[PDB]
C-alpha cells in the first residue's frame, strides 16, 4: 500500500478535467512548468555599456544583478510571478 | 436602432480557490504562465556546422528559423508537451 512515497503518477486515467483530474493532480504539472522559469527562463540581459541587468523576460523577476539575487524582486503585473507564488504555497499536509 | 453601448462583461466574482479564480479563470491563469514561459524562453542557436536554428529551452520543440510556429513537433519526454496542452487547449495534433 501507500504507493506515493517517491513517484510521479502511478498511472491514473484521463478524460475528466483540463489537468487530468485537476482537483488534485493539477498542482503537480503546473508547478513543474513553473519551475522551468528558474531552470533556464531567468537570466541576465546584456547592457550596451558593458554589463548586464537581472531581469525576467517580462516582469516576473527584476533587480540589480549584483544585489542579493536570493529573494529576487517581482513585479506582480506579470503572470510569471503568480507561478512563483503557486509553488511557494504548495499542497499543505496539516499534521502534528 | 442601436446595438450595445456598455460592456456587461464587468462581472468580477471569481471563487477564491486553489488556482486563484478556480472555476473558469483556473485555465486562464495557468495558460498565462504557459504562454509567457514559452515565448520568452527560446534561444536561437547559431551553428558553425549548420546554421541558425530556432530551438526551445528544453529542446521540446524545434522549428526552422523561418518560423512557422503552428506546426511543430513535441519532445514527448520533455515537460514542454503538457505546457503546449495547457496554452493551446484546442483540438490539434494527434501525434501517434
Amino acid at each position: 500500500m501507500g504507493s506515493s512515497h517517491h513517484h510521479h503518477h502511478h498511472s491514473s486515467g484521463r478524460e475528466n478535467l483540463y489537468f487530468q483530474g485537476m482537483t488534485d493532480t493539477a498542482a503537480e504539472d503546473v508547478r513543474k512548468i513553473a519551475t522551468a522559469l528558474l531552470k533556464t527562463a531567468i537570466e541576465i540581459v546584456s547592457e550596451e555599456d558593458g554589463g548586464a541587468h537581472n531581469q525576467c523576460k517580462l516582469c516576473g523577476a527584476s533587480v540589480p544583478w549584483l544585489q542579493t539575487g536570493d529573494e529576487i524582486k517581482h513585479a506582480d503585473d506579470c503572470p510569471v510571478v503568480i507561478a512563483k507564488q503557486i509553488l511557494s504555497s504548495r499542497p499543505k499536509l496539516h499534521a502534528v
